């Protein structure tokens, strides 16, 4: 009995080890299609943004009608950031990058397992990867000079004059003034201006050097100081530094948001093979455990049939030796 004994024990340990295994895989597929879902919350949240992009870069647009758009695109960034930094799946991250990865006993031995890989961070200071263009920031309070009205030649962008600007009462109104004006020949200088309000601060974006020129030649009236080679290359991960305040803003914010979706449909293919995956396995451990159980029901028939045939059988022997 001593193979009998090993075999019964080994019975035990793999219909226990794969009944734990499937629970295991199924939990598998629980926090794939959690983590796939909030992804495809993102996705559409970036096709949103894509599409505010599109409309910003309507040739008819006013600052006025752009900063609309871009007050949406803000929204949109914010639910995208709290999706990426909070979802979880019992209590582990998923999105903001510290899934490093996890694997998942689904044998009944040590070592029998699958990976789920590690996930993307999904936040907005990094969805979508790099970009790198040249930018010039200036405060509005740097405006000083800001009753100093402006007649066109004053301020010229890549040889653009940028045309006139009626005296203002406030730096922050000469800030809006040149946002405008700027915004206005975007299209033609490759030149944006976005305005943050929150802050103040009015960055210029190009994909290269920016000519500053003009009559004006001072930074406290007109922004910008002449200057042929305006502005540094910089880089920034991520689609929060996008806007579409301007043409320029909303061309590179096009283009970064289909790196962003790329990187979210590859993720989220990543996260369906790993369902698939799990899937066949749970099929394989059912399969398994059912054949196991199978097995383990004909021994323990046998052995009641072998104990009831044996008793009744030294009992029956016992009347026909008492005759």
């Amino acid at each position: 009995d001593a193979a009998g004994l090993a075999i019964s024990d080994r019975m035990t340990a793999q219909i226990k080890g794969l009944t734990q295994a499937q629970r295991n895989a199924n939990d598998g597929i629980s926090l794939a299609q959690t983590a796939e879902g909030a992804l495809g919350e993102i996705s559409n949240n970036l096709q949103r943004i894509r599409e505010l992009a599109v409309q910003a870069s309507n040739g008819t647009n006013t600052q006025t009608d752009r900063d609309a758009l871009q007050a949406e695109v803000t929204q949109l960034q914010s639910e995208i950031q709290r999706v990426a930094e909070q979802t979880s799946f019992n209590g582990q991250k998923l999105l903001d990058g510290s899934f490093n990865g996890v694997q998942f006993q689904i044998g009944a031995n040590a070592g029998e397992t699958i990976g789920v890989s590690k996930i993307m961070n999904a936040q907005t200071a990094s969805l979508g990867g790099s970009l790198t263009r040249t930018t010039s920031t200036i405060d509005a309070t740097d405006l000083t000079k800001y009753d100093t009205a402006m007649a066109a030649g004053d301020l010229t962008i890549n040889g653009v004059d940028v045309g006139k600007i009626d005296a203002a009462s406030t730096a922050q109104e000469r800030a809006a003034q040149l946002t405008e004006a700027i915004n206005r020949v975007s299209s033609q200088t490759n030149v944006g201006a976005s305005y943050d309000k929150t802050t103040g601060q009015v960055t210029l974006t190009s994909n290269a050097a920016i000519a500053v020129a003009g009559a004006a030649n001072d930074a406290t009236v007109a922004g910008w100081a002449n200057n042929a080679t305006t502005g540094t290359a910089t880089t920034t991960t991520g689609i929060n530094s996008l806007t579409v305040s301007s043409f320029t803003n909303a061309q590179q914010t096009i283009t970064q948001i289909d790196n962003a979706l790329k990187d979210i449909n590859t993720a989220r293919a990543d996260l369906g093979a790993v369902q698939n995956r799990f899937t066949s396995t749970v099929a394989n451990l059912q399969s398994m455990t059912e054949n196991l159980s199978s097995a383990r029901g004909r021994v323990t028939d046998a052995d009641f049939a072998s104990e009831t045939a044996n008793l009744s059988r030294a009992q029956i022997l016992q009347q026909a030796l008492e005759h």
